[PDB]
């Protein structure tokens, strides 16, 4: 057994896609656009969907939104270092929530990004 | 760089426990109190932490529960006998929900379990 993908719904999924492989280097490993269903999936992701978890983008056609509760947690990143991808998230004028810095009572980096849609993107720095 | 978590607010880290290591049979990788913060994370799953992504469990001590929006959907899972992981999900008491005709899965027929907190598991039949 292994874990295959998280599913999120965005609004827009290109304001979605640009923001995942821009800001956060990943890279489109699967698109399905259904005319029949009105609904597009997108997963991104690092490695191949066969070698590791990936993340599923849904896109209703006609669901111009939708509403944040306070279940769902984040979707964390380990990064090479963290106020590097902070800089460049916003030099891309992306939202950084929480800068680079070890966490309240820990020797981790950690940052809080946040995607177009308000998800919480949690970065990690290798060495944690 | 790689995908370490996705992470999920549980009102009863116990009862959520339950529901990934015996449903699921997911280990319990690693577990830890953060007094201060008034918090205990759990991280579930298949594979050690350094080679895959697992499941972090975000459990508040002074909550109750927690209002789920519309936007989160799922966790997939891979598993070798989606029938078995679904007779085994209900044999527990928790809920299976199927789905026919997801134009995204071909002529497959999708199961999804319900966890204590509500949050949807995704089962993918390996092959
Ligand atoms: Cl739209
Ligand atoms: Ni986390
Ligand atoms: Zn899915
Ligand atoms: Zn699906």
């Amino acid at each position: 057994m292994r874990i295959l993908h998280s599913m999120l719904r965005v609004a827009d999924l290109e304001a979605a896609l640009e923001f995942y492989t821009r800001a956060l280097d990943m890279r489109l490993l699967r698109r399905r656009d259904y005319p029949e269903g009105r609904f597009t999936l997108a997963f991104v992701g690092y490695q191949d969907e066969r070698a590791a978890a990936a993340l599923e983008l849904t896109h209703n056609w006609d669901r111009d939104g939708y509403t944040q509760g306070d279940g769902y947690g984040h979707l964390a990143i380990e990064v090479e270092d963290a106020a590097v991808t902070c800089a460049r998230a916003r030099a891309l004028g992306y939202r950084v929530t929480r800068e680079a810095g070890l966490m309240q009572h820990g020797r981790s980096v950690i940052a809080f990004l946040e995607d177009p849609d308000g998800y919480k993107v949690e970065l990690i720095q290798k060495g944690t």
